[PDB]
């Protein structure tokens, strides 16, 4: 299973590269059913850490796409869970009780709640927050701060954008152009190009982020 073993790491490693962007993030990997349809074994798990930002809707996405480049038919889901001892995201690449709550600004996750998070949640948060122009990922991204205390947890979901519209252009021009390289006009960027140019260069990934920084109003 070689095949199959470096798909799974490119996966979890595009957890580890882009799900913060700053500090020691706790990933746990872990089966050979990982893909298997039925089964509940999810790809890794990562503890949140209060006050800190994970880019849901970025890696999420990101996954989507490596997995439908390998032809594999299910769409991840995310599963956000406290278990009184600590929060967890859980990374399933396919849907796998306690009280199941949905998305909103304020989604406070009291012991054995959950949150699931899947492949059209983030544009249907986005969807009345947003002008339609700006409802792709490209321009706005769902993002969750964590906050988690003894008190209290709550998961905080923000739209970001980014605030300087011409840098922003730029990253896209960077993206693109190494897109165009690897396959040999900005009027067919598509979000595959998008991540066929981040998957050359993880940087170019970073540096979308790092501009994806304003809250919107």
């Amino acid at each position: 299973a070689s095949p199959e073993e470096r798909l799974l790491d490119e996966l979890n490693n595009v957890i580890v590269s882009f799900l913060c962007d700053s500090g020691s993030l706790e990933v746990e990997r872990c089966g050979a059913h990982v893909f298997s349809r039925g089964s509940s074994q999810p790809l890794c798990t990562v503890k949140l850490r209060h006050g800190q930002i994970y880019h849901l809707e970025f890696v999420y996405k990101f996954l989507a796409f490596k997995l439908k480049n390998c032809n594999y038919p299910s769409s991840p889901v995310f599963v956000i869970s406290n278990n009184g001892l600590a929060t967890t995201l859980r990374c399933f690449l396919h849907e796998p009780s306690g009280p199941c709550l949905g998305l909103s600004t304020d989604v406070d996750l009291p012991k054995n709640s959950i949150i699931m998070l899947g492949q059209d949640d983030f544009i249907k948060f986005k969807s009345p927050l947003v002008f339609p122009a700006e409802l792709d990922l490209l321009k706005s991204m769902v993002v969750c701060r964590a906050y988690i205390t003894e008190h209290r947890t709550t998961m905080q979901f923000l739209v970001f954008q980014a605030a300087n519209a011409q840098k922003a252009s730029r990253v896209m021009d960077m993206i693109s152009d190494m897109s165009q390289q690897l396959s040999g006009d900005r009027s067919h960027f598509s979000l595959r190009d998008f991540f066929r140019g981040i998957s050359a260069n993880f940087e170019l990934g970073k540096d979308f982020l790092r501009e994806m920084n304003t809250p919107i109003h």
